[PDB]
């Protein structure tokens, strides 16, 4: 709470104040999670109730589809639980809920349990979360109604559901205010409600980075903040170019960021980097292949839920062979290509071609980044790990030495990833 105010900042709404000044790596606050969600999955490798990641794991015997630390994880994560439990079996193969109906499930029974204001609420209140509601197209209202008919075919048992299509609102709520909890390599372990972390609003040069220490939130300073001084997170990727950003946060978040980055478009040039070669490409030679580089993105975004492996590879080298003519390897969407390739290759337990993508991706990635990026540091951490693996533990040390020294401004210097590192590079 001390040392920041809640404020309502000139055409952002209501936002989070500096009245102390913080510097790089320190922590601002920290926020226990309101209602969470361990990631269907991740059962088993995470116990649901703290999200340790352990191997003693012990499963409900209710279900077998639950595991925890011990017994009073299992007895503390009843009341969520008990939502989920009886039904998974009921309903077998046919129990699907998307993790956006399972967590508004959990808010909905948090606000049962606990009508109180809760500690997660001491600036920002679930009930006052912005909605976006007047902004929703039929589109947009009908996959609210698709998660609406949902939330009713699966947790009818123990909810009493409110008002009208009031739930139109807390599903909008939840999509403009919720949160996707990610692990040391930004894989998804879940998602989650955090009201006083969703009071900051965004910036494309964030001061701020949102970091979790299991189901607790942790933000802490990636710049210097003064006084007076607004605190901003990024909501979205920084790696695309100004357009591309603002695209994305005004889909998802219904606002276009006039931030220093949005206004000067200063990494834009060199994001879509061109090849300086004999005789140049041409205005419309340009805006041909990044028309063709979003339609890529999106149709290996829709390919992967059902294409083999190889066919999936397939993709990403014949994109990378077209838009090699005009783009640069250095050029976003050339590095989206290549990240996705490495995916592949991880996958396949293919060490060496995921290896080789990896060392590719690595210094443009660093550069189209902030100073103080997750993206960059887990880049470092999966290259690390690789070499570490093939036993290559002389770069696997100073790759795995660079991503700590990322996280350790933003995940802070005691954080059990940090620990689990560390003797990551004392053993091998
Ligand atoms: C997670 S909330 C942040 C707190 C918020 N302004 C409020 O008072 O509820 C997200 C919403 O805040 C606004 N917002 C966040 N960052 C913004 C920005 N840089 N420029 C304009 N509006 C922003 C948009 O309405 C966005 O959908
Ligand atoms: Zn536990
Ligand atoms: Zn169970
Ligand atoms: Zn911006």
């Amino acid at each position: 709470l001390g040392g920041l105010e809640r404020f309502c900042s000139p055409g952002k709404g209501r936002g989070l104040r500096a009245l102390q000044p913080f510097q790089v790596g320190d922590l601002l606050f920290s926020c226990p999670a309101y209602a969470y969600v361990l990631t269907v999955n991740e059962r088993g490798n995470h116990c649901e109730y703290c999200f340790t990641r352990k191997e003693g794991l012990s499963k409900c015997g209710r279900c077998k589809q639950a595991f925890y630390c011990n017994v009073e994880c299992q007895k503390e994560d009843w009341p969520m639980h008990k939502l989920e439990c009886s039904p998974m079996v009921v309903f077998g193969e046919n129990w699907n809920p998307s993790e956006t109906v399972r967590l508004t499930a959990r808010i909905l029974a948090k606000q049962k349990i606990h009508p109180e204001r809760t500690p997660s609420e001491k600036l920002l209140a679930v009930k006052e979360f912005e909605s976006h509601l007047d902004k929703l197209d039929n589109e947009k209202k009908d996959l609210i109604q698709s998660d609406i008919a949902a939330l009713h075919h699966f947790y009818s048992k123990h909810l009493e559901f409110p008002d009208n299509d009031s739930l139109v609102v807390l599903f909008a709520q939840v999509n403009c205010n919720g949160f996707t909890i990610e692990d040391e390599e930004l894989s998804h372990l879940g998602s989650a409600i955090f009201p006083d972390v969703a009071l900051m609003n965004h910036s494309c040069c964030p001061n701020v980075i949102v970091t979790y220490k299991g189901t607790l939130a942790e933000v802490r300073a990636v710049q210097e903040i003064k006084p007076g001084e607004e605190v901003f997170t990024s909501y979205i990727d920084l790696l695309y170019p100004t357009e591309d950003r603002n695209d994305r946060l005004r889909d998802s978040y219904f606002f276009t960021c006039e931030c220093q980055e949005c206004t000067t478009k200063d990494k834009d040039k060199a994001k879509v980097e061109i090849r300086k070669l004999s005789d140049p490409p041409k205005a419309e030679a340009i805006r041909d292949m990044v028309r063709y580089a979003r339609n890529v993105i999106e149709e290996f975004r829709r390919a992967k839920h059902y294409k083999s492996p190889s066919e999936l590879l397939e993709i990403c080298e014949l994109s990378q062979e077209k838009m090699s003519s005009v783009f640069e390897d250095s050029n976003v969407y050339m590095l989206h290509m290549m990240y996705q390739a490495m995916g592949v290759c991880l996958y396949m337990q293919d060490w060496e071609g995921a290896l080789q993508y990896g060392q590719k991706i690595i210094k443009p990635y660093s550069k189209h980044y902030p100073l103080y990026s997750l993206n960059v540091a887990s880049m470092w951490l999966k290259l690390g790990r690789l070499y570490m693996g093939l036993e290559h533990k002389a770069a696997g040390e100073k790759a795995l030495k660079k991503a700590i020294a990322i996280m350790e401004v933003a995940h802070g210097k005691d954080h059990p990833y940090i620990s689990e590192i560390k003797q990551e590079i004392e053993s091998h």
